């Protein structure tokens, strides 16, 4: 009893995973994986754009059926929703101006302005560890606003998923005077283990379907043909 139309929510401001091209078409590795999986599940899928913090609200409100939006599988989100198996890995890393002395430490960030996406694992992390100790953590509705405020000099640093910062901003004309500041921030409690399709706990059949289609496209070389369109490194991880 899979639905005949599966409505997938995504926040289209996170290139290379989910964004809009020049005519408003949804494009990116998340879109490609979702379309390919829908194909193999034999269901129709509609893509719905939403701000990132409304996506899990909308899933439990039954406005959408699935989330494919670089959604990290974390212990916390698992108490509310279910996930497919890992779609790819995602570590977090800071970016700041090239030649910034900044490092992901409280010592370095006290009194700095740090942007984080509202609702992400990075907002949770920075709120707890940095906002409480006086770092000025600013939560934004979408990641594009973050990159603009950074280039505008309103933010001193931004914390987000490393591949999205790299391919989505640092390798773009706008990110040439910026760079990663320090190494990847690793915290198992906060950042979870890779990303996955987010689903209602009770939609067990839909979870089995996405997982099966995912095993199949990985098994026949499609995942690697698809990822090579975006990445020259092993995006899936372990
Ligand atoms: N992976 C992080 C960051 C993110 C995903 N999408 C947009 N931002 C999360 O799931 O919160």
């Amino acid at each position: 009893a899979l639905p005949q139309t599966v409505r997938i929510g995504t926040d289209t401001t996170y290139a290379p995973f989910s964004s809009k091209d020049a005519k408003g078409e949804f494009i990116g590795f998340d879109i490609d994986l979702g379309n390919e999986m829908c194909k193999r599940m034999q269901v129709k899928c509609t893509w719905v754009a939403s701000d990132f913090d409304a996506l899990i609200p909308s899933l439990k409100a039954k406005k959408i059926d699935a989330i494919i939006s670089s959604l990290s599988i974390t212990d916390k989100r698992q108490q509310e929703i279910a996930f497919s198996d890992k779609l790819y890995a995602a570590d977090s890393r800071l970016i700041a101006a090239k030649g910034s002395p900044i490092q992901p430490t409280l010592e370095s960030l006290k009194g700095k302005h740090v942007g984080v996406l509202q609702g992400s694992t990075q907002e949770a992390y920075a709120n707890d560890n940095w906002r409480t100790k006086g770092v000025d953590v600013v939560a934004y509705a979408n990641q594009d606003l973050i990159y603009s405020d950074l280039t505008a000099g309103r933010l001193d640093a931004a914390l987000q998923d490393e591949v999205a910062a790299s391919e989505g901003f640092l390798k773009q004309p706008a990110g040439k005077e910026y760079a990663f500041a320090g190494p990847s921030v690793k915290d198992k409690k906060y950042f979870g283990d890779g990303t996955g399709v987010g689903l209602r706990k009770d939609d067990t059949e839909l979870k089995a379907a996405f997982d099966k289609a995912l095993t199949e496209l990985r098994q026949d070389g499609t995942y690697d043909k698809m990822a090579k369109k975006y990445f020259d490194f092993n995006v899936y991880g372990d």
